[PDB]
């Protein structure tokens, strides 16, 4: 049986969404940031004992469309609340504002929290540009402690640009969660 399942992508500008999803869906990295406003992919990947079809939304994270945003969560098998680890403020009060919308939307759709960006973790312009903020990269296990407190089912991180591997690994967890 080849399950099908839809995944809906959130998240701020620039913290990784499009990049993820070009990675696992073309092979593909974009370096150069382009809005999104509304994209679809498709992906199939094998989930331990299951062939998985994934519909993929891509959303934008600009507030100019916050009205027409949560008519993509229908029907979805789970939102994947997405931060850049090098921006504790993708995570801050921002990822609040995110699971408020999708509560808003029906508190019955399942949350997995995403961290991208890890490759920064150990970038010594992010280092010092946070340190003089008194901050530092989301580590692993802040991530796994703002899963509880999103009420999210997991943290799953992964670098789109350094590993795509860890993209493939972050939604073939996903899918079997949504299994
Ligand atoms: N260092 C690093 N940069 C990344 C990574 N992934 C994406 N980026 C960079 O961040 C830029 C923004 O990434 P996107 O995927 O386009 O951002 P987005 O979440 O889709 O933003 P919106 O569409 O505006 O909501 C990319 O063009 C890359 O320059 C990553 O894994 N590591
Ligand atoms: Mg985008």
């Amino acid at each position: 049986v080849v399950a099908r399942c839809k995944l809906v992508l959130v998240g701020d500008v620039q913290c990784g969404k499009t990049a993820m999803l070009q990675v696992l869906a073309k092979d593909c990295y974009p370096e150069t940031y382009v809005p999104t406003v509304f994209e679809n992919y498709t992906a199939c990947l094998e989930t331990e004992e299951q062939r998985v079809e994934l519909s993929l939304w891509d959303t934008s994270g600009s507030p100019y469309y916050d009205n027409v945003r949560p008519l993509c969560y229908s029907d979805s098998d789970a939102v994947l609340l997405c931060f850049d680890i090098s921006r504790p403020e993708t995570v801050d009060s921002a990822l609040k504002k995110w699971r408020t919308e999708i509560l808003d939307y029906c508190p019955s759709t399942r949350v997995l929290l995403i961290g991208c960006k890890t490759d920064l973790r150990t970038d010594l312009s992010t280092l010092m540009e946070l340190s003089h903020q008194k901050q530092a990269p989301i580590s692993y296990e802040q991530g796994c402690a703002i899963a509880k407190q999103l009420g999210a089912e997991i943290y799953l991180e992964g670098s789109a640009f350094t590993s795509e591997k860890s993209i493939h690994s972050i939604f073939r967890t996903a899918s079997m969660l949504c299994l």
